[PDB]
């Protein structure tokens, strides 16, 4: 399909192994959950995009291996003492120092929030909620970022969202989950 092809054009070589590796973790294939494969891709990115916008302010935990990244999060916590979160986390901020709990969605992006929100429902870990829309929703609308950083992000996903549509797999994209 068109859907694996296009990943494959969009996203660097790393982010698509780690994302196929992921799928493969659960059993989930990527020429079969092709849309999976793409949101997969398209949040590691974002992650990345946002520990990358920070002496290094962010430690990125998504992406890494259960045990390597549950290791980050237990030193985080026995260092700083904050709190040992419920579900692994994406990033840790030391510079306000906290959890960041990363949301990517097709959907109103007040929805998905709400919806990660109840999942956590660990009151320490910060959200920040990113749309293919050029919006966004954080906890205490703290969005941790400056402007620019912020675009960057909204710009990129945007572009994903474009260039799905130019091939025709958006609409099938936005259907398939959040
Ligand atoms: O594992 C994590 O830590 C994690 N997993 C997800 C996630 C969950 C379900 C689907 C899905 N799509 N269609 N069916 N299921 C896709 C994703 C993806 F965004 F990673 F792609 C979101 C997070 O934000 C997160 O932090
Ligand atoms: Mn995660
Ligand atoms: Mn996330």
């Amino acid at each position: 399909s068109a859907m694996e092809d296009f990943v494959r054009q969009c996203f660097n070589p790393m982010i698509v192994e780690l994302a196929e590796k992921a799928m493969k973790e659960y059993g989930e294939d990527p020429k079969i959950e092709t849309n999976k494969f793409a949101a997969i891709c398209t949040h590691l990115e974002v992650c990345f995009m946002y520990s990358d916008f920070g002496k290094h302010r962010f430690e990125i935990i998504e992406g890494r291996d259960r045990i390597m990244a549950w290791t980050v999060v237990n030193s985080i916590c026995n260092t700083t003492g904050v709190e040992k979160p419920k579900f692994l986390p994406d990033l840790y901020d030391y510079k306000e120092n906290r959890f960041i709990e990363i949301g990517v969605t097709r959907r109103e992006v007040h929805i998905y929030y709400l919806e990660k929100a109840n999942k956590i429902k660990s009151e320490k870990t910060h959200i920040h909620i990113f749309s293919f829309t050029g919006e966004e929703m954080a906890t205490k609308a703290d969005y941790t970022l400056d402007e620019e950083s912020r675009a960057r992000i909204k710009t990129r996903l945007f572009t994903i969202r474009q260039e799905m549509a130019s091939r025709s797999l958006w609409d099938s994209f936005r259907q398939s989950e959040r």
